[PDB]
């Protein structure tokens, strides 16, 4: 699989995924902490998505690097 997972919110780079998961995934969620963003939209590579219950705004593909 591949699936791009960086910090930022603008990675068209690609980024293959390793383990045996498949997929592209990203959660997003306000928060003022210190002086990042505001929408925190986490990424990583997974089945369908991280653990996340929706709660959060789950963003998955499954294609490669999808969710930049």
């Amino acid at each position: 699989m591949q699936c791009k997972t960086c910090s930022f919110y603008t990675c068209p780079n690609s980024e293959t995924c390793p383990d045996g998961k498949n997929i592209c995934v990203k959660r997003s969620w306000t928060a003022v902490r210190g002086d990042g963003p505001k929408r925190e939209i986490r990424r990583e590579c997974a089945a369908t998505c991280p653990p996340s219950k929706l709660g959060l705004t789950v963003f998955c593909c499954t294609t490669d690097n999808c969710n930049h």
